[PDB]
C-alpha cells in the first residue's frame, strides 16, 4: 500500500516499534564462520556484527583474506554495494586493498572520526597534500589531491598508487558530516542532496566497480543510504511505482548483510527520505 498512506498510519498510531521488530524476526540467518575464527580477532570492531560467509569480500591475499565487508547485490534494480565497518588501526591497509581490487570509484562515509567523545574509526585518509600516507602491509600509497568543504558534506579527491607497479587510481571520497550524535536528522533533505551528488559523479554506476559505504558498524547509517537509493530507483523503473514496498526491499538487502537499519527511528527516517525523494522524480 502507498507509502505515504502507510507512514501516515504508522505514525498516527505509534507503531514504528512493532513494525521494526517484525522485520527483525523474519530477517535471514546465514552462517558467519569465517569472521569468527580466532585469527580474525583484530579485524572486527563489533562482535554482534558480522559478515555472512556467502557474501563476504575476499581480499586477494594468499595468507588472510578476511575483511568485515559485504557485497549487497540487487538484482532487479541493477545495483551493487559494499557495506563495511569503519576501519580499525590494523585494517586500514586492508581497507584500501579491497578498494583497489574491487575497482571502486567512490567511498561513502557517514560518520565522524570521533562522535560522543569517542573514536568511531581511524583517520584513514591523508589531511594535507604534502603529507601522504603509506600502507606497508599492502603496498599501497594514498595521496590527497583536492578538498571541497560544504555545509552538510565534504568531497575529497584521492589517488591511490600500487607501489609495486606504479599504477595509479583516482578515488572519490564523499563524507556526510552532519548526522547527529544522537538520533536521526529532522529533515531528510540534506542526506537526499548528498545521495544525488553521489550519483552525479558516477560512483554508483555500472562501468565502475562497486561503491564502498561505511559508518561505524556498517549497518544502520549505511543501510539507510542504500535502502533509500534502491527504492528510488525501482520507482523510476517499474510500471507502478506504487508497488515498491520498503519493508520488502530491506528484508532482501538483509539476505546479504546483517542488521541493516538499527532502530525504529532509523526505519521511519528511511520512509521520509523515500517519500520526499520521489516528489522530485515523479514531477
Ligand atoms: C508488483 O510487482 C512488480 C511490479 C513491477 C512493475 O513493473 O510495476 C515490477 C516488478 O518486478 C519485476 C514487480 O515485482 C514482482
Amino acid at each position: 500500500m502507498e507509502m505515504e498512506k502507510e507512514f501516515e498510519q504508522i505514525d498516527k498510531s505509534g507503531s514504528w516499534a512493532a513494525i521494526y521488530q517484525d522485520i527483525r524476526h523474519e530477517a535471514s540467518d546465514f552462517p558467519s564462520r569465517v569472521a569468527k575464527l580466532p585469527k580474525n580477532k583484530n579485524r572486527n570492531r563489533y562482535r554482534d556484527v558480522s559478515p555472512f560467509d556467502h557474501s563476504r569480500i575476499k581480499l586477494h591475499q594468499e595468507d588472510n583474506d578476511y575483511i568485515n565487508a559485504s557485497l549487497i547485490k540487487m538484482e532487479e534494480a541493477q545495483r551493487s554495494y559494499i557495506l563495511t565497518q569503519g576501519p580499525l588501526p590494523n585494517t586500514v591497509g586492508h581497507f584500501w586493498e579491497m578498494v583497489w581490487e574491487q575497482k571502486s570509484r567512490g567511498v561513502v562515509m557517514l560518520n565522524r572520526v570521533m562522535e560522543k567523545g569517542s573514536l568511531k574509526c581511524a583517520q584513514y585518509w591523508p589531511q594535507k597534500e604534502e603529507k601522504e600516507m603509506i600502507f606497508e602491509d599492502t603496498n599501497l600509497k594514498l595521496t590527497l589531491i583536492s578538498e571541497d568543504i560544504k555545509s552538510y558534506y565534504t568531497v575529497r579527491q584521492l589517488e591511490l598508487e600500487n607501489l609495486t607497479t606504479q599504477e595509479t587510481r583516482e578515488i572519490l571520497h564523499f563524507h556526510y558530516t552532519t548526522w547527529p550524535d544522537f538520533g536521526v536528522p529532522e529533515s531528510p533533505a540534506s542526506f537526499l542532496n548528498f545521495l544525488f551528488k553521489v550519483r552525479e559523479s558516477g560512483s554508483l554506476s555500472p562501468e565502475h566497480g562497486p561503491v564502498v559505504v561505511h559508518c561505524s558498524a556498517g549497518i544502520g547509517r549505511s543501510g539507510t543510504f542504500c535502502l533509500a537509493d534502491t527504492c528510488l530507483l525501482l520507482m523510476d523503473k517499474r510500471k507502478d511505482p506504487s508497488s515498491v514496498d520498503i519493508k520488502k526491499v530491506l528484508l532482501e538487502m538483509r539476505k546479504f548483510r546483517m542488521g541493516l537499519i538499527q532502530t525504529a527511528d532509523q526505519l521511519r527516517f528511511s520512509y521520509l527520505a523515500v517519500i520526499e525523494g520521489a516528489k522530485f522524480i515523479m514531477g
